[PDB]
């Protein structure tokens, strides 16, 4: 019988997170676009969008030749027989806009900033790596955030905040 | 009265998600590193983990010289004193261990495999973004990943399918 | 009996400042930062300041090899056995911002430009040192600004006079 | 009706300094040197201290190109003809000088340590730029300096305490 | 079932060493020096001593690459499978100063002389090690010191007795 | 009258070390070895543990002779008539042995990591060191070590935790 964990007992305690449905209404209304960002990587543009304000959302994933030179494990003994490993990324671009119309002229003031996102997630391909152990080192990540507190770890970092904890 | 949306009303059906307390765990038992790893950002190191098997958590913030070169935007007619943005960045190396006891010898076999994770939030530096901007875009990530499913976005991307949605 | 003075009899007479209480509000409100300033030096983040108008002070502290080469004692004999001297220094970064509601355009009309202030203090280190000294020259600056009169030795400076007493 | 602030309403409670009038007796008897120490500046001696200790205090006033390049302000939409301010700086060394007379030989010993301060204050050149703004900064970092308590803010930066509020 | 002990069962009873507090205000008052000490060395100034009498504690780890040789294990077989060990060491460096005013001039003589302390340990990196074989041996030092008779081990090492047992 | 100390008052609070008597019971064991480890410096071989397992702890004194180069004091007038001093140095190397039977043949798998401990007190030579001020800086370190606290700072530096206060 062996066991398997990353370190430490997962904790019991669980931070809900009621986050809006963003990804159900982007696959219904999303719509292939040119494969520009990687030969890789497929972009798609999200038609709930305006046409003059639009949402893309980009797809990759690369294979990575080692995966434990970049990571820090202490001893060479446990490396596993193959190191390749596999890297996944989604990148996102959308637009930020406030508008209101000017009562002088009857033509829209429209301002609108961007934003942009990413998530990635690397993993060592090894029949030993769960399913289980992605998905919680993506809820990890997440939970990371700290989003649950209106000024936490995520708007620190926003506002400049190099050294959270310390 | 300004209506400011990113372009599309934010969807009223919220996904659930519960997300085990990692962070509240790595906050308590976070130490800090000594910024090898980047030049303006901060490594710390989790010392809930085991010893022999490290948990590491990087913050970094810089600033963007021109946020609207990347994004695709209709130029606009606002004027700007400069077009200039905060991106911050977090990246976390976690190992995924697995270890038995030979039954030979009571000396136990142990192989553990790396994975790592990265989150990206860059903005315009604007008085229009809002906390309700940033926030929702990092929602937005979160639910383009389709956690609720077993077979979703991230197990696809995982599995190595590029062109996820079509 | 060894007498210690500043070279004239401290004035009797004083000058009384009602400061507002920042320092209170900040150090309530006081977030720790990335020591980018200086490897001797912590910069904060104050949150009690909207994060989209952030205001950042920052403290350091210098070893300084030779005190008496900078600064002007008349004869050698008066050195004392060690020359060696610590330096601190304040420096901080706030922003005054403007702002009133457009009236044709919801959106705000926001214009906030920056200003900075930095205070210094240097002194042998030496057993005949004291507080009394350090605290008396910190006063001795204050003093020095002529705050009480609104067109003073401060708005002078501001305005552009560089020989302020002839 | 435009709300100008520094982000937060300035606090109610006032500490107040009793501080000497080092300021007026430094005016009467302050006498000018030749610049030597500044290229736009002016260097002033204090004549009330005695001829072998002498006191210095030097004030100069440098206009900086942009004030906006070291700042950290969210880029703002208004037009800026140009973005350039004025920067004030205070600089006084002092000698706190320790004597006594040798028992054995009346003639006395004396050893006497330097001291010096300097105060900085920059602020955009713009209409907008009140006494009210440039003023309040001023006693924003005299407040800083936590002054009232013997154990303060500058008492542990003269300590060497670079971490001051956490 | 493997039985795993340092060689004889730990004695139950405990000489009980009632300690300062040392470490509290230490820790409360140590700020960031520069690690001039070693590379992954970090020394750290503490600020409660007055700034011209200072007590600095230097911390650092270094790897070894084999253990076993250093160390005397009779058999080779017994040897780990790795012998990649990890080494802690606590450097401190304190000032005893005398000082008392001269009768001939009141300026204070002050002879300072130093004392310094050294404390490591070093344990094989491998998964047996337990912070309870650690700690334990942590104590077995301690316990060595023979703190509680006042002509104790320590006592007669200070006094040079090195055959202090026979 | 002369006033000597460290620098700061004796920390009142006293952390309680509860150190089993491991001291006792190898001064009980201790069989003379031949002082291979240096020329002043006498090895000892403890018999309680097994003669294959065996824990070796080795004292040694050295002179050294300058104190006060090794050792950082600020002025030079302040060092004592002679800077010679006395180090004394204990040394530990012990087995923590992990066994268990073969399941094949009967012969037990032993596998033994070792550990090794060192401490270190060097003072200057001179009648003002008391072992009032010897024994407290003994106390000194054994405090910074944080033992109470199961992850603390000896962890930390088990750990790898260089910048253990920030």
């Amino acid at each position: 019988s062996y066991t398997q964990s990353f370190g430490y007992t997962i904790p019991t305690e669980k931070d809900t997170l009621e986050i809006p449905q963003y990804q159900a209404l982007l696959a219904k209304k999303a719509s292939y676009m040119d494969d520009s960002q990687g030969k890789n990587t497929a972009t798609y543009m999200n038609t709930a969008a305006p046409k003059d304000q639009p949402e893309t959302i980009t797809f990759g994933v690369n294979k990575v030749d080692n995966v434990y030179k970049q990571s820090n494990v202490q001893n060479q003994t446990f490396y596993a027989s193959s190191s390749k490993g596999t890297k996944i990324r989604i990148d996102g671009k959308r637009i930020w806009r406030t508008q209101s119309t000017d009562v002088n002229t009857g033509l829209p003031v429209i301002v609108d900033c961007p934003l942009w996102t990413s998530f990635t997630l690397g993993f060592a391909d090894f029949t030993l790596v769960d399913d289980s152990a992605r998905k919680s080192t993506i809820e990890w990540m997440i939970s990371q955030l700290e989003l649950l507190k209106d000024d936490g770890v995520w708007s620190k970092l926003c506002s400049g905040v190099t050294r959270i904890y310390g």
